[PDB]
């Protein structure tokens, strides 16, 4: 089984968002060796991630696409209205594209800082980025099948 | 009569889900004998099956899917937004393809897990699955009529 | 002299029954029977968007009712239906430009009772009786501004 | 600085969108003299509005449409779902036809009936039918100058 | 690299959303010397943005658009309809042109005026943009390499 995967990681709070692609890429290259190739492109924030997965996904290169960022909803300022354009946003490009599209843009509660936290919020982004990549395995092997 | 049903169930959590699919066969070969045939479909998680639910539709093959998913919204986490990209996201594949996809992706209210609730779960998903059998059935049936 | 087809789901029959029955009976009182209704049964709210797509693109109705009743509220979290459902709705008529008239309402947070099931019934009623003058309304519009 | 506007009113409370309404024709007749006119239209519900908005839209006659309603949230029944397919529906229709759709489409956060409020109310469509118009004059004025 | 970027800003609140304008077109000013240059277009309010973005895109001047308005939330008014609509439809605007569209359209929680506030949205807005214009430069940059 050999494709390539490309992973759009948005740079606000690079610290947490890099934790799963390093998790990400650490597990595709465990459980297949190599021959499944990961191509990495940064973005300043997360709702620049459809155009960018729309943009990359066009191109045939790529069997799955995944967009990581850390949405800090909560302050002063409502960012809800972000994180839902782009959730949404990457579901209707792969509706579109027919690329599969898969989510680690996360949005914790209202979370507030201190290595109480951080480590918390990197723990977990650690996870979500190994649980990706097993989906990314398992539905890019599912549509070859489903599409046979 | 005589017709498939793709049903597509998410695996996180798929000792709830599965509930639903077995109930949801069962009855199916009650009512129908045996003339209306089931093919099950696996994916990683709810965001998934929208893309998964418009290639299948897009075969021609079905004359309905049934996306079945649990998404636990609570906790640390905000998880509405992906619900919700999947409930809009199904709405959307069906009016595009114009094969029916039936709902089966339950969102509790933050529920808290315990044999206590564990055994609701269980219980409320094989009901889930019955109703959406009928359903299923029910509105293959009635668009068949409008058709012709 | 036209058509409405009036799609009504399933759950929870017997309130939204009111709301057809209703309907059907002004239409009959305010135009005499020149403008008729055709029944169309739905198992829930989430199956009425593509049905009224589907008879939406048959060119027969000039209009489009879909009614249910979605009880938001319990263990179960159920507004992201009601959502996809009224948006879808409003897509439909958007992209056949065929008018569909929602009569999909969802209560707060009700909770039954003869005390509550008297007060839904009225208000189905009631809504039905506004959703026939509306569609009557919007139809008679558009021929003019067609 | 001569052409038409269609205006669509949602008919449900009428004596406050009406207000909106006066207001809007008032202060555009002030501003322009009498070059810029102004063609009503009548309707159920706010969503009744998009459809109408999309199909005098697409027309030709129009340079910016308005939709003005007054959507009360709150009571046994949730209504927030309404206001929001009408408010996205018109960004919807003006994004595809490319006429500008400006809302008077209105949602207090639960208000409560009463001479009170009744006449809080009539005054704030009756602003927001002015603003409405400088808007709408604005967006046009606009629009012709960049593409 | 030498290209232009529309910058969108509402004027509703002007005097907020023009801290982001003035600081937008500095930082730039100063990362590039000049060689990318910025058109501004005025416009009632955050609802009339995404169809300018969009008029704005078609034309292939731009290598990207920047939307800034100010919606304020909470008051007598519910009016996170609009803001969903506005950020929503930029979303949109962007996947259908494939011309980047950047957001420094902010909705406070419910913020209550005086020079208490006034100043800290003032400073705020300042800051976003120029984190704008970092972000603007890096996708346009970014988007010609892929």
């Amino acid at each position: 089984t050999s494709f390539k995967i490309a992973f759009i990681q948005a740079r606000w709070h690079a610290d947490i968002v890099d934790e799963a692609r390093k998790s990400f890429v650490a597990e595709l290259a465990a459980k297949t060796g190599g021959s499944v190739e990961v191509e990495i492109f940064d973005v300043p924030g997360a709702y620049e991630i459809p155009l960018h997965a729309k943009t990359l996904a066009r191109t045939g290169r790529y069997a799955a696409i995944v967009g990581a960022a850390f949405v800090i909803d909560g302050g002063i300022y409502d960012h809800d209205f972000v994180a839902t354009a782009v959730i949404n946003g990457m579901m209707q490009v792969q509706l579109e594209t027919e690329v599969p599209v898969l989510s680690v843009v996360l949005t914790p509660h209202h979370f507030h800082e201190s290595k109480e936290h951080h480590d918390f919020f990197h723990a977990h982004f650690k996870v979500k980025g190994v649980e990706a990549a097993h989906a990314a395995l398992q539905i890019v092997s599912e549509r070859s099948r489903i599409a046979a």
